[PDB]
Formats: structure tokens, sequence, C-alpha cells
């Protein structure tokens, strides 16, 4: 049977984006905006009469993950950023906290927006996610992102203790060398799959890093008298999308008066959310029914006798950069 390691090396070279450290034009993107807001803050806190608030920031996200792909045609980069301001977060709203960065980057761009977790500034080609923080110093030793959005009610504005830090720290050291690589890889094969079958309703990326965290598996073999290594992504994926398959729950929601198959998925670290808690149960069927039928190609994929089917059924998957030789 036709193996497809190489493919998915190719395919893995083709979809990977390159990190914030090894990634001078992003770098400059996020330095940009850092720059607007400091440059932005000092006239809207000339308006109010007070000393602009200092921010320290610090990168985010999966090119802090080194977990980023290229987008299709059509889609943006995500820089994600994180800003810490030295306010304590007790003596403000964090709504009107995202609304100093929002006024602050007014001008930048097409203009930024608050949303409930960050403030997102908009470019040609790309967004820059703001996650706003509260210093944890002024804050009584808790590091706090500022929750909330402009139409928000009142027990929906709140600081959320975080762990940015802690999260990354645990994706980079679950495991280490071409372990780690093929688990990197993984999680990239996956957001792939999620750009080419889901609506620009999708696994969030954050969903499917911290699903890897929990349940992803090295597939690799040792030769007895070599010790050579050779790695088997095709198998490592067919292993971890069963493994969540497996972890689906069929959850009754009484409004709707039916049962919708739901995968939870709690972060490893603070706040421990289920970050997939805000997929409706219609959007978790039909995620599970793709995650599906992801799986039973990936099996397809290993049962072909031409390397051209093979390469094909996964293809229909992860979409036309998936490389397909001729038959
Ligand atoms: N629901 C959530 N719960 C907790 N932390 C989150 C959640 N969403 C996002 N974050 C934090 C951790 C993420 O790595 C970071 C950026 O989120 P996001 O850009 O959605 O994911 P990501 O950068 O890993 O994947 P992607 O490559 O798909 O952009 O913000
Ligand atoms: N704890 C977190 N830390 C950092 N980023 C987060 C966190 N939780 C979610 N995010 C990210 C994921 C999203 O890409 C972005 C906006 O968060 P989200 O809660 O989806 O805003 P939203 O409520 O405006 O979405 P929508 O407009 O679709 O309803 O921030
Ligand atoms: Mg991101
Ligand atoms: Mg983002």
């Amino acid at each position: 049977m036709a193996p497809v390691q190489k493919q998915f090396r190719e395919f893995h070279d083709r979809i990977k984006l390159a990190q914030y450290d090894e990634n001078q034009t992003l770098r400059d993107e996020r330095d940009a905006v850092l720059t607007a807001v400091r440059e932005g803050l000092k006239k809207v806190f000339a308006d109010r009469g007070e000393a602009a608030p200092t921010f320290t920031p610090f990168n985010q996200g999966s090119y802090a993950m080194n977990t980023g792909v290229k987008p299709l045609e059509g889609g943006e980069y995500d820089i994600d950023v994180g800003i810490i301001l030295n306010i304590a977060k007790d003596d403000h709203d964090p709504v009107e906290v995202k609304k100093w960065i929002r006024d602050a980057l007014k001008d930048y761009g097409n203009g930024a927006e608050i949303r409930r977790s960050c403030v997102t500034v908009f470019k040609p080609g790309y967004h820059v996610d703001l996650a706003v923080y509260a210093d944890p110093e002024l804050s009584g030793g808790t590091l706090c992102i500022a929750k909330g959005k402009e139409n928000s009610g009142d027990e929906h504005r709140l600081w959320q203790i975080s762990d940015p830090q802690g999260f990354q720290d645990r994706i980079a050291s679950k495991l280490s060398g071409d372990d780690a690589a093929q688990f990197r890889r993984c999680i990239r094969y996956l957001k792939r799959w999620r750009d080419f079958r889901f609506s620009s309703a999708a696994p969030l990326g954050i969903g499917l890093t911290a699903a890897a965290y929990w349940w992803f598996q090295v597939s690799k073999r040792t030769d007895p008298v070599s010790q050579n290594v050779t790695y088997d992504d095709r198998d490592a994926l067919e292993q971890f999308v069963q493994t969540m398959l497996d972890n689906f729950h069929d959850t009754w929601d009484s409004k709707d008066q039916r049962s919708y198959p739901r995968l939870t998925v709690e972060l490893p670290v603070q706040p421990y959310n289920d970050v997939f808690e805000k997929m409706t149960g219609m959007q978790m069927e039909s995620f599970k029914s793709k995650l599906q039928a992801l799986l039973n190609a990936l099996k397809t994929a290993k049962s072909r006798l031409e390397l051209h089917d093979a390469c094909k059924a996964l293809a229909d998957h992860f979409g036309s950069e998936f490389p397909v030789p001729e038959k």
C-alpha cells in the first residue's frame, strides 16, 4: 500500500507560516500596531487631562507558539498580541479600557473594533487582535484580560484571570525535538482542514490546539537494529482524530428538546474554560460529521495501492495544496 509521509511533509512545507521569532514581516506589522497604540494613546489622554498609561506587549497565539498557517486566498493572517497596561483592574471597567485602545487605533488601517476578548484592528489581508490586560502588580498579583463588549450587560463585563504564558509554555514543552515537530505539523494540518471545510461555525484554532495538547500522540517507528526513526503523520492524525471523536458527548438541550454531540476541551491553564463553549449544538454536530469524514479519509488513505488515490482522498479534506501525484 502506498505511503503518504513525503506528501504530508510537502503539504506541511506549503501551509506553514514562520513564527514571530523567524518572521521579520510579522514582527514589523506587529511593532507597527504597537507603535500606533502608544502614539495614539498620547492623544486620547491629552484629551482626558491625565498621563498616558504605559503598556508592556508580548507575543500571543499561533505565531508565538510556532503553529501558524498561511491563509487560503481571500483569508486573513491573525496577528495575536497582548498588552499589559500599567493600571489596576478594580479601578476601571474593562470595556472602558478597551475603548482607549480602540480610540488610539481609530485612524490606523481600516480602524479598530472591540471584541469580547480583544480589540481587533483591520488592515489589507490581516488583522491584529490585541488582548488587553491589567498590571498584576497593581491588581493584587493576577493577570486578568479585559472581557466584555460595548453592548455587553454588567455581569458580562469582567476581568478574567488568564495565563497566556502558561498556555504557550505547555504547548512548547509537551514534547521535544522531532516529536514536538510532528505535534506542530498535526495542529497545522487540522488548521488547513478547518480553513478548507469550514466557513470563513469553524473549530477554533485554540480548540484544536488545546485538543492536541490533551490527546495528540506521536506516531513513529524505531528500527530495532539501526535505531533509525521514521514518523507517520497520517497515523498520528488518525489516532488523534479518533480520540477527539471518542470524547464527544451527546448533550441534551432543553430549549431545543433534542441532544447535540458536543466536544468539551478545557484550557490546561487558568481559567480552564471549555474552549469550544461558543460553538452551538448544530455547529458541533456538523463539526463531528466532518471530523468523522476526515477520519474515514485518513483510513482510506492507508489502504490505497496507488499514491494518486491515497492523496486524492486526503486532498478532498485538506484542500488543493495537498499534493496529488498524477496517476
Ligand atoms: N476560548 C478561549 N479560551 C482561552 N483562551 C483563548 C481562547 N481563544 C483564544 N485564546 C487565547 C489563546 C490563543 O492561543 C490566543 C489566540 O487565539 P486564536 O487566535 O483564536 O488561536 P491561535 O492563535 O492558537 O490559533 P489560530 O492559528 O487559528 O489563529 O488567545
Ligand atoms: N481568554 C482569551 N484570551 C485571549 N484571546 C481570546 C480569549 N478568549 C477568546 N479569545 C479570542 C478568540 C477570538 O478570535 C477573539 C474574540 O473573542 P470572542 O469571544 O469570539 O469575541 P466575540 O464575542 O466578539 O465573537 P463574535 O463577535 O463572533 O460573537 O479573541
Ligand atoms: Mg491566532
Ligand atoms: Mg486571533
